[PDB]
């Protein structure tokens, strides 16, 4: 909404016209997100630890008694930055915001219950995802805004009907749960989110313009040009939160922020018609989901286990790898998958 | 060199024009450097363990080889030679600077750890002579050309043309970047990931200065046969990341002057060829801040006699204040990344 002020007051001073330039707005959104996250930092963690344990005053590596409600930091940063430097008239930004808010409140309720139910959370996630997908499908009737996009191929673009809603629901809920289970280690489920959000900012910017949209064969969405601000704000908020959520994590991520960020990533993926690009980019989350699935399947099928623990990060941590080593190694893996995914668009 | 192989085998390998297309070869170079580094990591760390100490505890401070930057050096050089055009002089200038700094660091670390001694100022003399030679060669290449005009961001209006001052600027930037990367290596992994970010930003800029249309759009000096520096920057990114695989907080292998000085010189020289020294300062703000902090505390302890930081490098200051090492590492990676983004954004507004 702050950009609206810039254009409504550019008449008196013509220098405000720069605020409507997408790159400048994106950079300012990044900076606003990080600065908000850092400003609502130590005070917020102090409040959370007072509420959870009472004794405000806090060995380091063997951390204990750290707050587990830090995702409200990400929620506030992302929402404030988006509402400040993104056009409210866009329905796409509002769809992203409603998905973030819904998943964040779901996780917040879950963590509040924990500090003071699977079916309830699953049902709320499913209903919100289904509603969002239904609205998006109603908008995109027989339009390249609802055609499936596959890498390494441009002749095939199978238009979707109810399969569009089905795939939207799968991608959104699967990404949300994948980030929820990737929370296993502190700092592991934010930097991959930052890298994927940056990749999606680049992709969304490529979708916005006519020339690049036609050059890369990416489907054109007129309203997708403003998702750059949301993606960049997600990047900024993720970096700001990682400032505290390092191996000696001052504040744990918790579900309240994890589910919100997973839903945000999935929703950016679906609105851009880039589910496969999210799978490749966020391949860390997908492979962790596959790991837990394989572990449970082997456990039920036979007495032997594939991994030490169901998630890969926990398995490697117990194998002997220290926590920071595995955290940084999966950061590297996520970065490489992000670059590969971004190249996959150019391969087409 | 494989590009030449594709060029003179395309007559029957129909469809290998892709091997010449710059983004493809850049991504392939990154992957090649990363996978080479990952494949040859364990062997190098094992050999260095059996060499430095003679024989092969969670975060123990001992048993970690110090001169492990041979990994970065070999990865970068092999990737560049295999995928970058050797015809152009820019890639070879970067390669020679990198190899010279690498051998200087290797000699220093061999004299340090293998002989249990504690090179003295001969390293600096060699640094100066190689930097001056490279700067003189570049100046001889460019006589009253955009390759020597200074680039000042925020103001495309003024671009002073350097004469003999070009050699001085190249000396200052290269030597300062080398020393700053040497200083900021006190922690493990703190001098790599920022190097990866700076190298990626420089890869984007070099791809930007490669094209006439794009260079005109950004009003950056158009440098011929400088688009192949994209391969060198991309291979630096890949090698730095592959090394970081083995150089996280539980450092399986410390990087010594070998590698650290190599990457510092590579960043400085890449800045010199691209004529973006000031942008190099913006991107390596971390290195610059560390160097000026060391100098500032030295001056304070010399004149006033008191100290304002616990230790000369800023990261040492923070960790001794109470910050654990991983927190400092990540809180400097974030700063370096955001400085890279700030510099790249500055590149556009002029």
């Amino acid at each position: 909404m702050l950009v609206w002020l810039a254009e409504h007051l550019v008449k008196y001073y013509s220098g405000f016209n720069v605020f409507s330039y997408l790159p400048f707005r994106a950079i300012v959104s990044l900076l606003t997100a990080l600065f908000i996250s850092l400003w609502m930092g130590p005070r917020m963690i102090a409040h959370l630890q007072k509420l959870s344990f009472g004794q405000v005053v806090r060995s380091h590596f063997s951390k204990r008694g750290t707050p587990t409600m830090g995702g409200i930091m990400i929620l506030t940063a992302i929402v404030i930055s988006v509402l400040l430097w993104a056009y409210p008239s866009n329905p796409y930004v509002w769809c992203v915001l409603v998905v973030l808010v819904g998943y964040g409140v779901i996780g917040f309720v879950d963590d509040y219950r924990k500090v003071v139910i699977a079916r309830w959370k699953y049902f709320w996630m499913s209903v919100i995802a289904l509603g969002v997908a239904f609205a998006l499908y109603l908008a995109g009737k027989d339009t390249p805004a609802t055609q499936l996009v596959v890498p390494f191929f441009k002749d095939v673009m199978p238009q979707l009907g109810l399969f569009y809603i089905l795939l939207a629901y799968f991608v959104i809920v699967g990404t949300g749960n994948a980030v929820n289970l990737t929370d296993g280690l502190d700092g592991l489920a934010i930097m991959p989110t930052v890298f994927v959000a940056g990749g999606f900012a680049l992709v969304a910017w490529a979708t916005g313009n006519m020339n690049f949209a036609s050059y890369l064969h990416i489907p054109y969405l007129r309203h997708a040009g403003e998702l750059v601000i949301v993606c960049t704000a997600i990047v900024g908020a993720g970096l700001g939160f990682l400032w505290f959520n390092t191996y000696p994590a001052q504040v744990f991520m918790g579900d309240v922020g994890s589910l919100a960020l997973g839903g945000a990533l999935g929703i950016i993926a679906v609105l851009l018609r880039q589910e496969f690009l999210l799978v490749i980019m966020g391949g860390v989350f997908v492979v962790e989901t596959l790991s837990v699935i394989l572990q449970v399947g082997s456990f039920k099928l036979r007495g032997q286990r594939i991994f030490r623990m169901a998630p890969i990060h926990h398995h490697y941590e117990l194998k002997g790898w220290p926590e920071p080593r595995v955290i940084v190694r999966f950061w590297i893996i996520s970065l490489m998958l992000v670059l590969i995914g971004l190249a996959t668009l150019k391969v087409r």
